[PDB]
């Protein structure tokens, strides 16, 4: 078996609810072909080009340079694919993720196994979905949660940052209406200075709350680590396996917020899982952004984690106004994603919605 | 003096109150014989084969390999017995414990001294017994404590883990009905992730409570050490003397939860005592599981600790539906164990209840 | 697919050259059967019962307890097999290795892939074999190396320990006759005190030599780490993934000496590889002991390491006087092992040489 | 003043001496235009796409995303340009460098000052040039140095890696023919494992030699830091200011090997200079690769360093077979670069050699 | 059993070879009596009153205060004796040693066991004796060693300190005439400043030598620990078990130089042994000073150490011109002490040589 052709696609996935000027995701899809005629897909969709060092053009760019060295290889040999990509172009993990996704998918089907199972075996327990709650008054806030809670959602990610007085107020408000067994994570998105982080994280310890990325960098996360007692989840700065092992040996945070595109995809999120699980660290697993092909990938990973150790996943498809698989793939069935039983990724798109190839690489 | 024959027994000790499928303890008894005709007994009884790296078949197994090198030696020379077992088979301390128990017992009688006295001198202060409180509603909870409290029990081990919201609630409930001078330890049994540990241990600092094994491994215990202020007792991961000295030099926990079978028996629990006492660390001493021969061993050790530094012992015999000594040995006399005055262990079983030898090793 | 029957075998593999009273390896073979009728094998063979916490009876023992929970599962789901074994019986990795070996082998064939390839893709570069050089005068020493060097061997493991003056002399002698490009590792086998280690490791820095396990425990390895400059390879004390990540984050040693049975087999050696490779650490990969089924397993792992990062493997079959596969499996073809191209382990024994089953576990 | 148009160019600069398949540099040139009609240039030229996380297509890619936010700004306000690029697209410093180069150049001329002077004032002391010495026998080695030494070169960068025995030999050979006052740096380019690094760096301490990037990552550099005494220069892993301040506070290396494109250009190399100089750390300053516009930029920085603290620069133009400025700009005048006296960068190319614009961004 | 009377003696033991004004040891002997009429002896003999915080009058003083609380107790209960002495008078371990010696001796005989055996079992391997080599020219030096070497001595303690140039010279001289398998320790006796220690310890690493107490305090030993590679033995500053565990966890020295009177006698040297042995640390065991009752005590301890881990003992009796046991007790039989086979200490003095009681304490 061998890789015969990489074909690259570009799709604008518009958002159901635009914001403030954010309006649509630049999404890159990859499709590798094999001489056996077993085909696999991968998707790379940064949530914008401001949130993290990754952008649409930059992946599409990555593949151009990386393509010639990935063609020819055996797709079912992910350490060889990986070592070829790494040699070919160090770093740039957001560019290596969709290829790795595709490659797994091929090997999945070739072994006649769903990704999660081929990666060692995955759980069928329905996985909760993290909602999304943008800035809004204490009044408009409760609104989105109760509405979201009627739509079956049982896990929420409330966005905060900017203002200590206002942020403390927001956490205290949300923790005032939060029915028992309700999962809420307070996602800061680096929107806090050390001094701010320290302040609000301390202020709300008596509500026993969790925070994601309370600082610009893992070093800010670390500096203030010994200063407060709130469990911190380490997200945008959780990039390599060194960041991985360093958090856990040195007790710098308690939770990994994995995001597949960010960390370089399946094979290398696997190793962060291996570490987190031996050092007693809990995960949230979500694709960075994208269609259902993104949710599918994050689900195969969330599956390989025992359910006590995996708090919530995300469905970015419910955030989008377009659908590129006409219903196919793991969808929001009552606030939860159910692992697909189908060999490989278990969802391919129809090339009807992808537009013409933006580039092609063969042998 | 010399060891002439090791004889190995196997006994199912059923539980008074089974649970959820736990129902009986696989227990290994050892009986060494000497050319002077002075006989000693040892018992090895893991609480199951899931709680800790130890199992019935594995001890019985250990002895087979270890036997030929222990035969012949002088039972009263515990550093020689020990060094022979260690050379013979590194690690496997749960397998070395019953032999060490027996050997002490022989030397005890040969010196005409109860274990506790021969080990340096033991206290006659009646030692409190830790009860056992399984998962149950806040309602069924109070029930077991008041009932247990009528039966004279004055020290309780409340089991928690799994759920931060529910666990906080359980501690707050139990600390709501706890009459002054009542000893309660909250035993987690590793049933917490770092993130969970940190959360509940912080949440309940204003009740001044103690926790046992709040994490999978001493490293999880350590990582979160600087993050909260609750005194932690270090249990399943307290195995060697290196774990011993490392906790105490590096201030990783405040309490040793010794369990004799786990740590390799009397001689090597002694050294953890030596350390804890010079570094201001308090002990709970209990056999891992078993009949009265197990409680006896843990009592000889709890005795060698000054009473301010020894919070509670355990009587596993009150947990069992069978009795293999027809009343003999230290029993629950009003919530407390009284150190036996008899030379050696001060309780032998009657081989009536042990069944036929499962194996024998002579010269 | 599912596991239908575990069958356990016991074989005495005698040594070509006995020593001082070491004469034969107690070896445990396991054979799992599936309802698809796809069969896999695993082997567990400690080099004795003195070298490391592992012994024949103790594995055979482990399986008894562990068996009921492993039956029924899907062999191709190694994180599920693993989590079932771990829950079933914590620790005891030397007992979990042969089952994991077998399980991989089934999944290997079921995916129609040799182990090394299914684990991510393996190298075909012929791998050097570590010879073995027991204590002997400077004269009898050179003898074994030149003789061994004629037989095509190009990598040697010279055993030292006990005496600083004599050990320094031995290294200086061996480094005096060592033709360029010759790989020699000086294996101490914990046979040094801190004070001795420090002394000889310093004394021979100007020969640029490497040492394996220069101390009883990783803590002795660590204490003296900052005191000398010789690269140390971390072996018997390299057990869990915590030991793994702790060495590498804290720069305590530079080389992993993996031994499959010790660390718990393929799935969990994989993770040590993942770590070593991201933290710039080099490996030696060898089975702990055994027949060709042991060499095969270590080869599938040595294969998944890029060749600059894998110094040498071992063939224990050339050390044995019996052959349980009548020629089949990776053998010493001119000082080197060549990765087998066959699906799975790529070598099964003939049950002719294994004797009658020592125990059987079905459903 | 404001930025009116960014125009992007792409040029293949072939090498005078190709190697092993490396043959030409993919180089990106940028030209910003202002409403005052003051024009500036920047160049981004990774030495390939394998040496470091940077590639031609990836910069050209970066600008596309980054362009709209850089248009409009005042070029003379580098903290505003920078904060706009950073917000626009985090990380990707190799993409931000040429824009920053250009922007400085405009502000340079607008202030009527050469870059080095506007950045605080630059030295006129002729700066030595680092030669380049590829792998070759001890014989072909001496050849390149003496030949290079006749051509006036007085500073050499000898490439090593791969093999401890061969590398030690290479250093000892080169240090055998090295006339007093001759600057040689041994550049490893990450081509060493921890174990190898430690070995050769120790082996050659008595020659008092310096090494560049002896390991894959700053963590490998750090782990082995306390283990040897050779001064290490920190290169490919010297990326952000955190890497900057962390090396120096924690004494992890003694020398910064700045490379402008890598670190994000002038403004942010300036800060590494500020740090190195207050913590007693010495620099080598070179462009990553490129034409004379690259050498010019590195010279303006090497100038802002006092001459005792700046060991050597590099002229990549002497490595190239094409010339895109027909003689203009700082050239190799007898082994040394002389800081240009002209306002701004002090060298623009002629758009004759750049080919047609590969993209244009206006308002 | 119980203690009935403590009787205290004072004896001047003159030296065979006086020095420079040192001439005789002020020695305190203690004799406890029991109602069973089983009698035990202890001796406390600082080597002067300048070498260490201990002096004749100060022990005799200690007992006065400590006596009333030690009378009455059971001598065979050393943790009770110890806890009574500690409560009675904290610190002052040089005063608590002779009582502890005596007490062991009683319990020894009462158990019908020699000290070494009752403490867990002792080795019969003849133990080497450390000679003593005072300051002298390189010429007079060799003299004392060869003469001493004819008298059967095979282990020497060469005294150094004061002068780096002269000390380096002395080590190099002694290491020039030192026949293979000859044990020499270079004892500094704190006679070095940090700067001096560092200098000479580095200067002589290529002779692979060991040093005792190279500094005033364990902190000086520690400060310079990471700066050199010579194995250091930790002596006068090795006082409590905290010093004990702190050296070994933090890798501050490699060798314990136990001295019984200093550390508080048998029970508490035992614990330092327990620690040293689990952390791979080697011992020298000697009484601080005194007659054969001192050598006997140190031998019972040196015996409880496996012979690879015990480099040499000392016989202070060969240093004395008087003999208080008319030949009885472990004497220098050809450079070695042989463990006595007799119950208890296995040597009592005859009260003929002790003079009249200097004080008596009864009930």
């Amino acid at each position: 078996l061998k890789i015969t052709r990489i074909t690259v696609y570009q799709v604008d996935l518009p958002l159901e609810h635009p914001y403030w000027k954010f309006e649509l995701l630049d999404a890159t899809l990859v499709k590798l072909e094999t001489d056996a005629g077993i085909t696999g897909w991968g998707e790379g969709t940064p949530w914008g080009h401001t949130y993290v060092p990754a952008h649409g053009p930059g992946i599409r760019a990555g593949i151009e340079t990386m393509a010639p060295f990935v063609l020819g290889l055996d797709p079912r040999r992910l350490l060889d694919v990986e070592r070829a990509m790494d040699i070919a172009l160090p770093g740039h993990l957001y560019a290596k993720s969709p290829i790795d996704m595709a490659c797994w998918d091929i090997a999945g089907q070739a072994a006649g196994l769903p990704i999660a199972d081929l990666m060692g075996g995955g759980s069928r327990t329905p996985r909760p979905i993290a909602s999304s709650v943008g800035a809004k008054s204490v009044e408009e806030t409760r609104a989105v949660i109760d509405r979201y809670r009627q739509r079956g959602y049982v896990a929420h990610s409330v966005k905060i940052g900017g203002d200590v007085e206002r942020d403390i107020a927001r956490i205290r408000d949300v923790e005032d209406i939060r029915e028992p067994g309700e999962i809420v994570l307070y996602d800061v998105n680096r929107g806090w200075t050390r001094q701010q982080a320290l302040r609000v994280m301390r202020a709300t310890e008596d509500l026993h709350v969790m925070f994601e990325q309370p600082g610009e960098t893992l070093d800010d996360i670390a500096a203030i680590r010994p200063l407060h007692s709130a469990p911190v989840s380490v997200d945008e700065c959780l990039v390599t396996l060194q960041d991985a092992a360093r958090v856990a040996r040195d007790g710098l945070a308690e939770v990994f917020g994995i995001k597949l595109n960010r960390v370089g995809g399946l094979t290398r999120a696997a190793r962060m899982r291996d570490i987190a699980l031996t050092h007693g660290i809990d995960m949230f697993v979500m694709a960075t952004g994208g269609s259902v092909l993104a949710d599918a990938e994050a689900l195969h990973l969330a599956a390989t984690i025992p359910d006590h150790a995996c708090h919530a996943v995300w469905a970015c498809q419910d955030m989008l106004t377009v659908d590129i698989a006409g219903g196919r793939g793991p969808r929001n069935i009552d606030g939860h994603l159910h692992l697909p039983e189908t060999p490989g990724l278990g969802v391919h798109p129809d090339e009807d919605a992808l537009g013409d190839p933006v580039a092609v690489y063969s042998e």
